[PDB]
């Protein structure tokens, strides 16, 4: 399989990225990452600069996505993924919220049948130039 920039995924597949994160959220049922490549998708929410939280550090319009994390992925990230922090994740399921919206969801997966995974990366690979020169059109 091959990466996709966010504006390439589609909801219904399996696909990788590599994404910067913007926010995490975490509750005893799972845990929430949104993420960004900086890369517009018709699928994700427009997030409004007059109504958003202040809290909000991450940019406007449709450029992030949800990703919510189940299981061992939870547990693992949990308190390790944080906000700022690049991430390749590898294989993750899209799929359409009730109300229209891309996301993408990490499943428990004990028979490493899919292969999934999400790790940091390092913010000085070249794997990264893209996003961060795109990061400065929005700045």
């Amino acid at each position: 399989d091959s990466f996709s920039l966010l504006s390439q995924i589609t909801p219904h597949q399996r696909c990788s990225f590599y994404a910067q994160v913007i926010k995490t959220w975490y509750s005893d049922k799972n845990f929430t990452l949104y993420v960004t490549d900086y890369t517009e998708n018709e699928l994700f929410f427009p997030m409004s600069p007059y109504t958003s939280s202040s809290r909000w550090r991450g940019p406007f319009g449709r450029f992030s996505i949800r990703c919510i994390l189940w299981d061992e992925h939870d547990f693992y990230c949990r308190n390790y993924i944080k906000e700022g922090d690049y991430v390749v994740m590898k294989n993750v399921r899209t799929k359409i919220d009730h109300l229209g919206y891309l996301e993408c969801i990490l499943h428990g997966d004990s028979a490493k049948r899919y292969n999934m995974s999400i790790e940091k990366v390092d913010s000085e690979e070249p794997e990264l130039n893209e996003i961060k020169s795109r990061k400065r059109l929005y700045v």
